[PDB]
């Protein structure tokens, strides 16, 4: 609406880089003391991407509670997300332990395991039904039950079993497999359709623990996904639906995890997605 004209003004004035750098400058700065402890060095994929102490997810088993993951609690929009890095070969057990302990129903993956020939995320789920994964450190078993592969994303039904209690849970794995190789997409259509499929699944509902969202570092594409989702919620909730200020929402989110949205293009793409998505919900 008005937001759509604000978008055009930024585009003609070429102000995207300027707006994005204002966000980085105004962003919250809270301590990440635990993330930076010597014993956690090999639980961080990127030394420059750490959870704040105040919002980090704590693992419940006995020896080291640390995982590189943040609870993002959007109060007005009434939605919570856990944003986390793509797990490492040694933190896959921690990752599924977090999913169990936080009672998550869905996992949203926004990257491929390898991109431009670099390892961005461990193969943390089973690719074959008959080859289940056992995480001996956290005593969990994970089985591929079935998968629905579409052109722009794949949804997998996973069975997560607490080998301690033999309780099992169905986890939905929403894998957006087609984020553009460089930059962002020309159109937000495919990303928006993926978002709506996650919503339709029930994985985001408050009856469940927060959805777990990750990319490689858990801040760039992950930030895009949560920012768009939250802004679209706010546009549907408010009686003044164009009072939604995307920059303000992003700064609110950045109180809970650093660095959400990593490029001016991703900020532009987020605006595009919220604009076109708000029209879809109409
Ligand atoms: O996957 C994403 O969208 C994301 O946040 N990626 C990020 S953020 C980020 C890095 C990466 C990476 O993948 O190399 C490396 C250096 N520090 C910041
Ligand atoms: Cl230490
Ligand atoms: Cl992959
Ligand atoms: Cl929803
Ligand atoms: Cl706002
Ligand atoms: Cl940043």
């Amino acid at each position: 609406m008005e937001m759509e004209k604000e978008f055009e003004q930024i585009d003609k004035s070429g102000s995207w880089a300027a707006i994005y750098q204002d966000i980085r400058h105004e962003a919250s700065d809270f301590p990440c003391r635990v993330a930076k402890l010597p014993k956690n060095k090999n639980r961080n994929r990127y030394r420059d991407v750490s959870p704040f102490d105040h919002s980090r997810i704590k693992l419940h088993q006995e020896d080291n509670d640390y995982i590189n993951a943040s609870l993002i609690k959007m109060e007005e929009a009434q939605r919570s997300y856990i944003l986390t890095q793509g797990p490492l070969p040694n933190t896959c057990g921690h990752f599924w332990e977090m999913v169990w302990e936080q009672k998550s129903r869905g996992v949203v993956m926004l990257n491929r395991v390898m991109e431009k020939g670099s390892l961005k995320c461990a193969q943390y789920w089973p690719q074959k039904e008959e080859k289940e994964m056992i995480f001996e450190d956290t005593n969990l078993k994970l089985t591929l039950i079935s998968e629905d592969i579409k052109s722009y994303y794949t949804v997998r039904q996973l069975e997560l079993e607490n080998l301690t209690t033999q309780e099992t849970r169905e986890i939905l794995h929403f894998h957006y497999t087609t984020w553009p190789d460089f930059g962002v997409g020309e159109s937000p259509a495919s990303f928006l359709n993926f978002l709506f499929k996650v919503r339709e699944s029930g994985s985001l509902s408050p009856e469940h623990g927060p959805v777990v969202v990750h990319c490689s570092a858990g801040i760039g594409r992950s930030g895009t996904f949560c920012l768009a989702d939250t802004c679209l919620l706010l546009m549907d909730k408010r009686k003044d639906p164009s009072s939604v200020d995307i920059k303000k929402v992003l700064l609110e989110m950045r109180k809970f995890r650093m660095g959400l949205i990593q490029t001016a293009d991703q900020l532009r793409f987020s605006y595009l997605a919220v604009i076109e998505g708000a029209k879809f919900i109409m």
